């Protein structure tokens, strides 16, 4: 494969520079890296590799990857190639991938517009093969810059994999029979459609409300608050799927089931030994819905109440009431009120200043190995 | 097996009460549980079961499991049976195990004495079969009481299993050849002895110093501080193994290798997505040793320097200098100085107020699946 030879050349350069991350912005290093890319028989002739070499060679006077980002944002082709520094995606250094785009619903893309690219990875260098790397954000390039119109990529093939490995067996073990009928036996293309709706609604709603990100990002990185923000936007997305009549009814109900099953099950067991940010918020959701009549526990399995849409609306309204006071109080005062809400419905240890998995999901982690 | 019939009855009672944790101190519940234990054909005959029945029936007036713990602490036999509520061992409710004790060196047990019981589990009920449950502490019983002379149990078979499954693989993948020569190819009986030394020294040193636990426990539960306290005691234990000439030379060197390999490798990769308390402190140690000449990295392989004992002594001296100021400053002021030290050598995210695996161990987690 010509692409196979390109990626082989990238993986060898990646191996050569693995011990050199502290030099990734040093011009002596970048000049040498650029030359090695330029001289790579297959990689060096790719248009996107011409762009990266240009950006790297100019980095001492312009610390941006403007030519690379212009190629990517204009979708000149379906190749992504760059030098990365993303602390939460540590496997990424010099990396290359090819992707394929997915069908898009016109109303969804118009009404809930964002620069989001749900794609499948077709081929990729080693860094992009890590299970951790489920997306690619503009600030992940070494220049660390993001613009509101930069494209953001989500690797839907990885979310399909995670759904089939974790969520499906949790649905079987944890939900009352008939809870997610459209998901039952659904093929990978159906899960792919649902997941692509999820990411599109997710990115759109992050930018909405009284404390949108990135504006208030630095107030929403604390574990409980990062999770609660994730949950704000995904509950918004579930409600859009339930309420917006211009979305196709079959696809919308499927996306609803996908987002709800993921937030009620897969995200709820994330993290060992303590829950991660997603799981704290999913456990808040679980306990909130339990105590407010949205779900019921019978024989250890979750029944979705017919009233759930009303309770989800109550929940999102509650979060929005807390955030609305940003107009009369400080960001820090709002944070304390979001933490107080979170802690009412989660297992917070005040001496460790951290959370424990609630017993319901601790038992499921032990039973299912999730 | 007569013990298999006992455990089967316990496991059946455990299933019956799994939904009732909120009732575990309700006297109506306890009366019923006690009656069911008393009436168990095999279980109910056991001296320790009669002790628990008596404790449970008296709980409304004396919320203590005094009879059970007197049986256990006196080693009246080698059975442990109680009703547990340990937030970090969530699998434990009504549980039963039989154990066998392990050899101990006489000088070690006299000079570093503590109420510690390194044991192998012979048989156990389901709660104790969780890989999470590596030890049993007196406050893990429902009464929540610990006294300084209560026996503390460590399940050495589980530590042997973890050393075989994780540490051995990391030694081969990460360490320069000859790094841990006594541990290489060592059999389970040998790792058992080393791990037994580790736990005895660990418990002993937790009670030593200017900020021992449990006295200062509530200041040492924050993730970095909990890890640093683990590391303080295990570095103390390494140094005893190197320095105390009344310990047998071969066994002491083996224990040194065990404690060092565990803290340098296995504990360093603990926690997903973020390091847990152990891993934060182990990454502190890694970077401190790297920066101060105790270890060297060559193409991603760790060499242990001949000077490492002197650098370990410097590291422990530094912790003790920070803690000594408890005598002239508040425990909060000491906490802040222990955090400052930790953060110099770890990857602290100031906006998340939490830690990331340092790149060296993030890569090993990816490479080895640990
Ligand atoms: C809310 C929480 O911090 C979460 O990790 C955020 C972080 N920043 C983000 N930024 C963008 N563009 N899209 C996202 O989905 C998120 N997720
Ligand atoms: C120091 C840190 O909190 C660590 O987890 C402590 C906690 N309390 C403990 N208590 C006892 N008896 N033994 C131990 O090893 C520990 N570990
Ligand atoms: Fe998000
Ligand atoms: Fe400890």
């Amino acid at each position: 494969s010509p692409t196979a030879a390109v990626i082989a050349e990238v993986d060898e350069l990646r191996e050569k520079i693995k011990g050199s991350r502290n030099s990734f912005r040093d011009q002596s290093f970048l000049d040498q890296l650029a030359q090695h890319i330029a001289d790579a028989p297959h990689l060096g002739r790719q248009p996107i590799a011409r762009a990266l070499v240009e950006d790297l060679r100019g980095y001492a006077s312009e610390p941006r990857l403007a030519a690379v980002k212009a190629h990517i944002n204009e979708e000149r082709d379906q190749h992504i190639f760059s030098l990365f520094d993303a602390s939460y995606f540590p496997s990424l250094s010099l990396e290359y991938l090819t992707y394929e785009t997915l069908p898009t619903n016109p109303h969804l893309a118009a009404r809930y517009a964002s620069p989001t690219m749900p794609v499948n990875i077709i081929a990729s260098s080693k860094g992009f093969q890590s299970r951790v790397v489920v997306a690619l954000f503009p600030e992940n390039h070494i220049d660390g810059i993001q613009r509101g119109d930069d494209l953001i990529f989500y690797f839907i093939n990885k979310f399909v994999e995670r759904h089939n490995r974790i969520t499906r067996k949790m649905i079987d073990a944890v939900m009352a029979e008939g809870s997610f009928p459209l998901l039952r036996g659904a093929d990978d293309r159906t899960v792919e459609q649902a997941s692509s709706w999820w990411v599109r609604l997710h990115e759109y709603h992050h930018r909405q409300g009284d404390m949108p990100i990135p504006e208030f990002l630095r107030y929403k990185k604390l574990k409980p608050l990062a999770g609660l923000e994730e949950l704000r936007v995904d509950v918004s997305g579930m409600l859009v799927c339930l309420n917006d009549p211009e979305l196709p009814a079959d696809e919308a109900r499927l996306a609803y089931e996908y987002i709800l099953s993921e937030r009620l099950l897969r995200y709820a067991v994330e993290g060992i030994p303590r829950p991660n940010y997603d799981a704290v918020a999913s456990q808040l959701l679980f306990n909130y819905l339990s105590e407010h009549g949205g779900i019921e526990l019978h024989g250890g399995v979750i029944r979705l109440c017919p009233e759930l849409p009303a309770v989800l609306t109550e929940f999102l309204d509650r979060i929005q009431r807390i955030e609305q006071r940003i107009h009369t109080t400080s960001a820090e005062e709002v944070q304390q009120n979001l933490l107080e809400f979170t802690n009412r419905y989660t297992d917070y240890d005040p001496d460790a200043k951290d959370y424990r998995h609630i017993p319901f999901f601790a038992e499921i982690k032990e039973r299912l190995g999730v």
